[PDB]
């Protein structure tokens, strides 16, 4: 690392540096650093110029706006001070040069939209792994090699690239924010491929800002490497940029392929959501196939078909991603599935809003031949406002509603309970159990073999918090337990 190498590119006569740590805070710059100075919201780092400076760093590379011309070069006791016009669009490719360009030495896997996101990341970095990768992921859970995800700007984002390649990763697949996206955070990096869940967000209504939306989105793409382009042609904006583009992928669930493209295509043709899981028939200009998905619901079998589209574009075998599609899990306690022989289906998910709760309702019943159980409670020492709202959901889209607690803390638990029920059309038809563990044992005890439980609100959390304590509690284990079988 010195300043006059990783400048090369854009500034010819940088002075030579050796250079420890590239950092835009300069709390933490320390002897032998970069010090990137740039201006953000309401921030000027050039301010902390002098403290950088007695701190020791190295050189800095700082903003040029109203103070210099780009590419001027200065020194203020004995340290360089090159500055560079748009920094803030150009960090990505500074931090890049810096760290040796880690999306050159991995295969890297961007996945943007609203929803799908992190399991779509999951099943690309695990599915890759069956292949033969050694895969991470970079996204809202966190960032590590798979099994070992530790919970950011452009400088940290291709610090942390390096990083995981560093630790061996031939495979990354990174959530992308639309908010990144936008702030530059992911300006340089070398995408082997880019996979959109969705393009379509609320407060598009007006078709101008429909219009204005899309045109800022589309110039962002055209200024990326994306690489290959796997879109869902289930959203309304993903068939409308598959439209113009003939390289990228369609993947869809609901018929939404248009063969007289000759482009290149993945299409669930049908799908038997069963109780331990999805059989997913499937054609693809790749060959046709059948997996096992573990996963529930509909949205998963969406998310699971782009990763495999994803991969397929990547050139891994379909024959080898068929072989290995039964070893796909899901993300800890979202829509995890729990089966024993001849005992009901029991979905552990996070759920504890309104809509999620809704969604994995609505996942589950696709699954279930007998009865819906939904056992849910709410946060105590909370909004309030979801209780009713979350006690109407329970009634209608689960056949039995199990009321009882989920960190109760110094609310009185009942209360809790009380303002649930408020919510429903018929508080007498649900059962109300307090204890968790024994609502949970209730709706799995008497539930019939071909009905289906949900036990929704804490996903992977293992804690119930009553009082201040942080009760040692997992509905996973709870559930498993019950099955006869291992969380």
């Amino acid at each position: 690392r010195n300043l006059r190498d990783l400048l090369a590119p854009w500034v010819p006569d940088a002075p030579s540096r050796a250079l420890r740590e590239m950092t835009l805070d300069s709390r933490v710059a320390a002897a032998g650093d970069l010090f990137v100075a740039v201006v953000g919201h309401q921030a000027d780092g050039r301010r902390y110029i002098p403290q950088a400076i007695a701190q020791g760093v190295a050189a800095i590379i700082a903003e040029a706006k109203d103070e210099a011309t780009d590419g001027e070069i200065r020194e203020m006791h004995g340290v360089p001070v090159i500055y560079l016009s748009q920094l803030n669009e150009r960090l990505s490719a500074l931090a890049g040069r810096f760290y040796h360009e880690p999306s050159d030495n991995l295969r890297l896997v961007g996945v943007t939209g609203t929803n799908g996101k992190t399991t779509t990341t999951q099943l690309l970095a695990q599915w890759s792994q069956l292949l033969g990768e050694i895969s991470a992921v970079m996204g809202t859970v966190g960032n590590g090699l798979l099994g070992k995800v530790i919970p950011g700007s452009a400088v940290d984002v291709q610090h942390e690239l390096a990083g995981l390649v560093d630790q061996g990763a031939t495979f990354c697949a990174m959530e992308v924010s639309s908010h990144g996206l936008v702030q530059h955070r992911v300006a340089a990096l070398k995408f082997a491929a880019s996979v959109f869940t969705n393009l379509s967000r609320d407060h598009l209504d007006y078709h101008g800002d429909m219009e204005h939306y899309e045109a800022a989105k589309w110039l962002l793409y055209s200024e990326h490497h994306c690489g290959q382009a796997i879109i869902n042609a289930d959203d309304e904006v993903g068939r409308r940029w598959l439209a113009k583009l003939p390289d990228a992928v369609a993947v869809s669930m609901e018929d939404h392929i248009n063969p007289n493209c000759h482009g290149r295509w993945l299409k669930a043709t049908e799908v038997n959501y069963h109780d331990s899981g999805a059989t997913i028939r499937f054609s693809s200009s790749w060959g046709d196939g059948e997996i096992e998905s573990h996963l529930m619901g509909a949205f998963n079998v969406s998310n699971l078909l782009l990763a495999l589209a994803t991969l397929l574009a990547l050139g891994y075998p379909l024959a080898d991603l068929l072989k290995t599609a039964a070893r796909l899990q899901p993300v800890c306690g979202r829509m995890e599935v729990f089966t024993a022989p001849g005992k009901p289906t029991v979905v552990v998910d996070y759920a504890h809003t309104p809509d999620a709760l809704e969604k994995a309702l609505q996942a589950a019943r696709l699954h279930c031949a007998g009865k819906l159980w939904c056992v849910f409670g709410c946060g105590g020492d909370r909004d309030k406002g979801k209780r009713p709202l979350m006690g109407a959901i329970a009634e209608e889209f689960a056949d039995v509603a199990v009321v009882t607690d989920d960190n109760p803390r110094t609310e009185e638990p009942r209360a809790i309970i009380n303002d649930i029920l408020a919510g429903m059309l018929d508080a007498g038809h649900a059962k109300v159990m307090e204890g968790r563990a024994e609502a949970v044992t209730c709706a799995v005890m008497q539930a019939k073999e071909n009905d289906v439980v949900l036990v929704a609100g804490k996903g992977h959390e293992d804690y119930q918090i009553v009082g201040n304590q942080r009760l040692d509690y997992s509905d996973r284990v709870t559930v498993a337990r019950l099955l006869g079988v291992i969380a």
